DNA sequence: CCCGGACCTGTGACAAATTGCCCTCAGACGG
DNA sequence: CCGTCTGAGGGCAATTTGTCACAGGTCCGGG
């Protein structure tokens, strides 16, 4: 299946995208990399990749696309994703205008096969699997320590998850569970503390 | 000695949002 | 021209995600 690659600067960038928008984003990166910034999406091709009907595909593309307006990307400098609205010349076909200034940030890199992520539902969990891959070894294992405040900024978790028990229950446990249930990776963790405060989360993983 | 207060934890409610489903009906194409 | 495959619309209830009040732990410094 298609092998996604992206600069680590994008993996660690700050942004908020839905699953459907992130799903579309993978195809843009695939299209762009296999070469001005003008990409295209066919309804019927999208449907076959993610096992959806044409109708629900159409609904997902259409609503994702109009929700891009005003979205911005921060590299620690802010940029908009799109500089022109989407439009359909033909039935079943969409044409999109990615900000050409994003190109160099697209192409010290991260890689994963698309089948690894296409069953994930929660977008924050898609971002965690993208951030673990950045440190993965050939054989398929790795271990990395991420700071909680940096997790909150980079993934832009909503504000009420600054209370740690809500963070645990509605983000961490759920996203660890899906990965273990929906990917070929087996993930565990432990909490790092300083006094009463939890400061980092330590992830360990292996393949198969 | 024990207090109220500033911290920490997990859970129960409810509100807002998202999931995969369903139904209708005209466009684009080829038989 | 019509019968069929698409896909652009309109909806639903069942789940997930996002928010906050309240009980219950600790340690500190004042009474
Ligand atoms: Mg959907």
């Amino acid at each position: 299946s298609p092998r996604i690659v992206q600069s680590n600067d994008l993996t660690e960038a700050a942004y908020s995208l839905s699953r459907d928008q992130k799903r579309m984003l993978y195809l843009f990166v695939d299209q762009i990399r296999k070469s001005d910034g003008i990409c295209e999406i066919h309804v019927a091709k999208y449907a076959e990749i993610f096992g959806l009907t044409s109708a629900e595909a159409s609904k997902d593309i259409r609503q994702a696309l109009k929700s891009f307006a005003g979205k911005e990307v921060v590299f620690y400098e802010s940029f908009p994703w799109f500089i022109k609205p989407a439009h359909s010349p033909s039935r079943g076909l969409y044409s999109v205008h990615i900000n050409p200034y994003l190109i160099p940030f697209f192409i010290r890199f991260t890689q994963f096969r698309l089948s690894e992520t296409k069953e994930i539902t929660n977008p924050y969990a898609m971002r965690l699997y993208e951030s673990l891959c950045q440190y993965r070894k050939p054989d398929g294992s790795g271990i990395v320590s991420l700071k909680i405040d940096w997790i909150i900024e980079r993934y832009q978790l909503p504000q009420s998850y600054q209370r740690m028990p809500d963070f645990r229950r509605r983000f961490l446990q759920v996203c660890v569970n899906e990965i273990n249930s929906r990917t070929p990776m087996r993930l565990s963790y432990i909490e790092k503390k300083k006094g009463r405060q939890t400061t980092h989360i330590v992830f360990s993983f292996r393949d198969i």
